[PDB]
């Protein structure tokens, strides 16, 4: 028995498919049935005609409601679909949250240069900075708002729209609009250069600074936008069809999708993560152990983002009992300088480090506030890391010697390439060069595998895919020797590029382009809600003035 999902297709439905879909069949024994790509028409023909192939579908936030108001859905099972649980902007009585996600100022820098695209207004001004400008060509949120906004309405005063307004200030530059229809349209369009700045949703801006185009982003008055999963009326599913929506809906369906994506969680228990440098720490029981991922950025140093794919498992090496955490992540600052008296190729590494995403509740924790190994961090203890390395041959050693303490979450170590001048780029070793310093907060310490497996200590597994040019593949042992933490890596590079970015040494010293952060979650300072009701009502009226202003010569 089976249920039949619908969504837009390309990288977004691929991504649907892989994070909720997948896990639901292997959880739930209910197969999922990927057709597409959604459409209102036969969304509304299937309804009334009685009979209905589409068990849940994805639609705009908009549509969602103006579909429920028409009667075309079934109301949602309350108690399946934990409402308490949904960010109230995005759960209704006929929908759920698939994802939010946000608009952005997109620009080309090969397109500029010395003076960087901060608002929508500097968009309105083909006099300081040239190019056509790509928006979105369908009738919905988004391009009325940001007309508006630039002409200089508050984002508290926007509706009703002075439609009068947005026309006037969109007529302004109507000779050097492009149209984005969708998002492979729209990256495209700012790849080629045909467009230098535009309006898009963030995580095409995203998928572009991963494949190294040379692209910045603001996120000042960045957009809200959702889409919402509904199920149609007279699904012969039901049951399962809520199943899935409260799986997709979920905390870890959600933070999967805002992994492969870059949009962004509906679950309020969700995760969270604002980079996807954050490394998202899961549960292998299986393994009695972790695995985890996270995506680095280097800045290279023509202006483009070398992006870094990681990919890690830690199991332990002892017998002895271990903490299997909650879903969680780490966020890191690292800071990287150099000693003035040192003549041999180093590194002085600097690191903060806490646990996060979990954050407690009200009325969780008031009257009465562990692991052994969780012991030895009370202090600051000493470390030492080896490495011996293979990349494309280059054989190296590094040692470093610092200390750590977790109490504050900080790190203080100098690495020596031993074997002479280092062959790659010392960002690119940053995360294979001790997560049990981290500091897990008071609330979180029972998810604290890395300490607890201490002091024989656990074994780190990374694969890191370099984009367009090679892998590492790393194995380390971690573990007390004597009163001193031990990290033992050996380190395999294959596949790179002799001068590629990491070979060629093209790759800044810093870890900079890690401070930008690449998720919605992280914006919500400058955010503006677009109002969905507003559009279920006024859409048709909106959509006809919008289509003849299109036509209009």
């Amino acid at each position: 028995e089976s249920i039949n999902f619908v969504s837009w297709g390309g990288s977004t439905q691929d991504a649907q498919k892989q994070a909720w879909a997948d896990p639901f069949s292997k959880a739930s024994g209910i197969t999922v049935v990927q057709d597409g790509p959604t459409d209102y028409g036969k969304l509304k023909a299937m309804v009334e005609s009685g009979n209905v192939q589409w068990d849940v579908v994805d639609v705009e936030a908009d549509f969602a409601l103006r579909a429920a108001a028409e009667g075309l859905l079934e109301p949602l099972d309350f108690s399946v679909i934990q409402r308490d649980k949904i960010d109230p902007r995005f759960v209704s009585d006929h929908g759920v949250g698939s994802f939010f996600f946000s608009f952005v100022l997109g620009y080309n820098e090969g397109g500029g240069g010395a003076s960087k695209p901060q608002d929508w207004t500097a968009l309105f001004d083909t006099k300081t900075y040239p190019g056509k400008r790509a928006l979105y060509k369908w009738p919905s949120p988004g391009v009325l708002e940001l007309a508006l906004l630039a002409d200089g309405v508050p984002a508290d005063k926007l509706y009703p729209l002075d439609l009068d307004r947005a026309f006037k200030k969109l007529d302004t530059i109507k000779k050097d609009i492009v149209w984005w229809g969708g998002g492979a349209q729209s990256q495209q369009l700012l790849a080629s250069g045909e467009v230098s700045m535009g309006q898009f949703w963030n995580g095409r801006i995203h998928a572009l600074q991963e494949d190294g185009a040379p692209v910045g982003v603001s996120w000042k008055q960045n957009l809200v936008m959702a889409d919402i999963l509904v199920v149609p009326k007279g699904t012969k599913n039901k049951a399962a069809a809520m199943k899935f929506l409260a799986s997709a809906s979920s905390a870890k369906g959600q933070d999967d999708f805002s992994n492969l994506t870059a949009y962004a969680p509906v679950n309020i228990d969700s995760v969270q993560r604002l980079d996807l440098a954050n490394v998202y720490i899961t549960a292998d029981k299986q393994k009695n152990g972790i695995m985890a991922n996270f995506k680095i950025r280097h800045n290279v140093e023509d202006g483009s983002v070398q992006l870094a794919d990681h990919y890690q498992q830690n199991t332990p090496i002892g017998d002895g009992p271990v903490l299997l955490p909650d879903n969680h992540y780490l966020s890191t600052q690292s800071v990287l300088s150099k000693d003035p008296n040192e003549k041999r190729d180093h590194m002085v590494l600097l690191e903060f480090v806490t646990a996060a995403g979990i954050t407690l509740g009200m009325d969780e924790l008031y009257k009465g506030g562990m692991s052994k190994g969780e012991e030895l961090f009370t202090g600051v203890v000493p470390i030492l890391v080896e490495l011996d390395g293979d990349v494309n041959g280059h054989k190296f050693s590094v040692r470093g010697e610092g200390e750590g303490d977790a109490t504050n979450g900080k790190l203080t170590l100098k690495f020596i390439c031993t074997t002479g001048k280092l062959p790659v780029p010392w960002p690119t070793l940053v995360t294979t060069l001790v997560q049990c310093f981290s500091r897990y907060p008071d609330h979180m310490k029972q998810h604290d595998f890395f300490k607890s497996a201490m002091p024989e200590g656990y074994v780190q597994e990374r694969t890191i895919s370099f984009k367009d040019d090679g892998t590492y593949k790393t194995r380390a042992e971690v573990k007390f020797e004597g009163d001193t933490l031990v990290n033992r890596i050996e380190l395999k590079g294959i596949d790179f590029k002799e001068d590629g970015n990491i070979l060629g040494h093209k790759l800044e010293y810093n870890f900079n382009a890690n401070l930008a952060p690449n998720l919605p979650t992280a914006y919500v300072k400058d955010q503006i809600t677009l109002d969905f009701a507003y559009w279920a009502k006024n859409g048709p009226a909106i959509a006809t003035r919008w289509n003849e202003w299109l036509v209009k010569l």
